[PDB]
């Protein structure tokens, strides 16, 4: 049973279901239990075992070793209107987008820090052929001691592959203009388009299109003041046609990427 576990408060709700706060019983390890309704659950995969789960369970799977940039999944459960699976919690813990709300435009020697963090991890759920496709500030966990990212939700991911992914349901703002105007994408060159969101996120303090219209034109106004550099890699990574974006291989090397701090120092400086 998850008598297993003390449940503590909702952490928060929404399209990937509710989530709560918890401590493991066995030894007091602080814990995320996650609920999803099968009723409102998007794709169903495939354990060896045999046994039917959430594309979630098996993204997850994937991609928990102990590498700490994305959630460790430590259990889960089936009941029966629901799954529920436990992730490991660091506390304390802030999301990103509450950090840039309570923030305003982070400085763009954290933003560097942050935005490496987030490339080596989605470079390793890449590695263990995993696609997130919900890149985004709330998808991101800041363990404030450490100065660790972790990304989070899988819940809209999919397995990798090479060929065009005709379905989505991340978010719509965070998505690129091919998905937009011709429901059509290609892994790895979407999620270099939400990640140029996510970095004028950190550094502008908020996204840069808000419409449909926006997103397919194209062109990026810059309301803070923001280096040539970093404007440049995020207008490269907001390129229009999608084989004119940076691999991460690209974006890792660029000027604006150099000299990142180590995680640790960037609790010391920006978070402690
Ligand atoms: C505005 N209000 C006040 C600030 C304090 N505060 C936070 O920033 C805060 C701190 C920790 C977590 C969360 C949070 C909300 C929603 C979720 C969703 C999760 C999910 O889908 N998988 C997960 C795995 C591990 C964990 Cl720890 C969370 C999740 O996580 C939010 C509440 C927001
Ligand atoms: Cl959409």
């Amino acid at each position: 049973l998850e008598s297993q576990y003390q449940v503590g408060p909702l952490l928060g709700s929404g399209g990937f279901g509710s989530v709560y706060s918890g401590i493991r019983v066995s030894d007091n390890l602080p814990v995320a239990i996650k609920h999803v309704e099968k009723d409102r659950i998007s794709d169903w995969g495939e354990l060896p075992n045999g046994t039917r789960v959430p594309m979630e369970v098996v993204l997850l799977k994937k991609v928990s070793s102990g590498f700490s940039g994305v959630i460790r999944l430590l259990d889960w459960f089936e009941r029966p209107d629901s799954f529920v699976l436990i992730l490991e919690r660091p506390e304390p813990v802030q999301d990103l987008f509450d950090f840039i709300t309570e923030r305003g435009a982070l400085q763009e020697e954290l933003a560097r820090s942050f935005f490496w963090q987030v490339l080596e991890a989605v470079r390793h759920c890449h590695n263990c052929g995993v696609l997130h496709r919900d890149i985004k500030d709330e998808n991101i966990l800041i363990d404030l001691n450490r100065g660790e990212l972790k990304l989070i939700d899988f819940g809209s991911g999919a397995l990798l592959k090479d060929t065009v992914y005709t379905d989505f349901d991340g978010t719509r703002v965070y998505s690129p203009p091919e998905w937009i105007r011709y429901h059509r994408y290609h892994g790895r060159s979407a999620a270099v388009w939400s990640l140029g969101i996510l970095l004028y996120d950190m550094v502008c303090g908020d996204i840069p299109f808000e419409h449909d219209e926006e997103i397919i034109r194209g062109q990026v106004f810059f309301r803070q003041r923001v280096s040539s550099e970093c404007q440049h890699l995020i207008r490269w990574c907001l390129a229009l046609r999608p084989s004119d974006r940076p691999t991460f291989e690209e974006i890792q090397n660029h000027p604006w990427m150099q000299d990142v701090l180590l995680p640790q120092e960037t609790a010391e400086i920006h978070l402690h």
